[PDB]
């Protein structure tokens, strides 16, 4: 096990903090909760602390921290997400939304003090104005996914690609390809995976004495299909 | 006519620069030419400066000036491009290679002088490294494309979206999605179109005598669909 692997024995509380534009609508979401790596549970509530939230909640789950999925204690494996801690990573995105626009994220992921830190810059661009983003078409829902994980040698991190299904308010579902690498940011060396994958499920809810726009999420996220 | 479009009835030398990062692979590109808006024509010739280019030159021809198009009289009122200028425009654009990887680019078009200048970064994520782009399966060649360009009145900007076709070399076509934005640098009054489009056609060749890795590019561009 790595030190970095050891900062996830316990509850380790998160923050998370978003600067986004969108078509140029500028927003800003802070979220806080916790992840257990022992389980793979993740608790987060995010709330829009510009006014109300210019896209769907769910089209910005994956960008607001997967050095919190369950890895198997016993089975030999190398974890690239927790081994880069604690000084971190960065977590690059485009998301290119179906027959709409794209988001571009940059992450730094990394401790500060106790504390898990989700930091992310997201730019969207040529969203189509009444489309099902902008114009809040998507349902307050989540669909599980497996994500595939391989290492980038090249770039001494790893590479993730998948696609996300969003579904409709009105039936039907909204594509959502995901194009995503990882970089450690220190120096340190880091673990390299053998190609495996992330089983994730989420729930979103709403709190009633919670005016603000917001979202509550519950989240698991296991690895699997390690060689 | 508004004084940035002005700037273009003669002949404008150009300069290009390209500072890029494709799956770690750092490489830089220089470029020099003129363009002609009066005809839509361009001439543009890129040095890698870095040793060889680890993507297919052809990967990279929309990302090395449209203020270079052909507007005819019934819709030169649809010109942002020159009409930010002189102090130029920011061009970001997302690239998606169809079953491939991702660009990212960020660039500044402005004169520098009586030099009509493209700096650009670029950052591209995911490339399969044997599939066509980094394996150098594209054919050194390129079609005719056209690019659709609309106001985008909340940025004060426009939104460009297209579809370009790379050719494979062993026959069939790459297609790459272009998401593209484009604001002004300065805070004066740009002209906001109607949405219509460019018309393009390019021709990539080889210089005999430039033994570093190269591109020589003539383009021609011309702006149509005039909505009255």
């Amino acid at each position: 096990m790595t030190p970095g692997e050891e900062l996830f024995t316990g509850v380790v509380p998160i923050l998370v903090e978003l600067d986004g534009d969108v078509n140029g609508h500028k927003f800003s979401v802070s979220g806080e909760g916790e992840g257990d790596a022992r389980t793979g549970k993740l608790t987060l509530k995010f709330i829009c602390t510009t006014g109300k939230l210019p896209v769907p909640w769910p089209t910005l789950v994956t960008t607001f921290v997967q050095c919190f999925s369950r890895y198997p204690d016993h089975i030999r494996h190398h974890d690239f997400f927790k081994s880069a801690m604690p000084e971190g990573y960065v977590q690059e995105r485009v998301i290119v939304f179906k027959d709409d626009g794209a988001f571009v994220t940059r992450a730094e992921v990394k401790f500060e003090g106790d504390t898990l830190a989700n930091r992310i810059e997201l730019k969207g661009m040529n969203f189509k104005e009444d489309g099902w983003i902008m114009g809040h078409k998507l349902e307050y829902n989540y669909n599980s996914h497996n994500v595939y994980i391989e290492a980038d040698k090249e770039k001494n991190g790893i590479r993730v690609n998948f696609k996300i299904r969003l579904p409709l308010k009105d039936g039907g579902v909204l594509l959502a390809d995901h194009y995503q690498q990882n970089t450690p940011i220190g120096d340190g060396p880091v673990l390299l995976p053998d190609p495996h994958y992330l089983s994730t499920q989420s729930v979103l809810s709403k709190d009633p004495n919670e005016t603000r726009d917001h979202m509550v999420l519950l989240e698991f996220v296991t690895a699997a299909g390690i060689p």
